């Protein structure tokens, strides 16, 4: 992967490429397109450990594409994150096949968005 | 535009000027606003909930240095209208600010983001 590891982790200072809040809108939009597009959930959610920019930023751009997000409540997709000079977050469940095509989704020219009651919603 | 003659900011969540994007600039510039023109230099945005709109708004305002919490209060609140088109309020300010915040959200160059810890924060 170019910017996952294979363990489903991205590394970086936040502000700063891959944490921009672009780059992290574009991850959770991608995010809630795999989940919806290959996993057949057309409304998923996703688990964050605490609100700050980083997880906000990702939440945002996962709401945008139709998905919810939740603060440690469990849910299709799972956030961990360790923090420090260096943030490093990690994804659960990711196979190496998902995050390929997790990337290629992000990369890509081709990522569709949702509009009014249609967006997801964010719960403390 | 990004105004009306109001001084409010309405649209279709989702859909300009209510994309991620452009309330994520509004959010950067409010809080640009408060520490150069009015010498704040941690400004605080208070927002009534949580919801697609005034996460992607927080998300800048904390890239510009900001910190913001749901509920309480601080130097700039924000007032949310739903519906099919969201109206958007801020107070306490003033028609005179709304120049100053066009000025730079259309200006030649990127308004400047803080990166690491002078992020600011967020609040539940």
């Amino acid at each position: 992967p170019a910017i996952f590891t294979h363990e489903g982790k991205v590394e970086g200072v936040p502000g700063n490429y891959p944490l921009t809040a672009e780059n992290l809108f574009r991850i959770g939009l991608a995010l809630c397109t795999l989940w919806i597009l290959d996993k057949e959930i057309e409304e998923p959610t996703l688990s964050i450990p605490e609100t700050n920019f980083v997880t906000l930023a990702l939440s945002v751009g996962f709401m945008n594409a139709g998905g919810s997000v939740n603060v440690g409540k469990g849910g299709d997709i799972k956030l961990f994150l360790q923090k420090g000079e260096i943030y490093v977050l990690e994804f659960q469940p990711l196979s190496e096949t998902d995050i390929k095509k997790l990337e290629s989704i992000l990369f890509g020219r081709a990522i569709p968005k949702k509009t009014g009651e249609d967006i997801g919603s964010f719960k403390c």
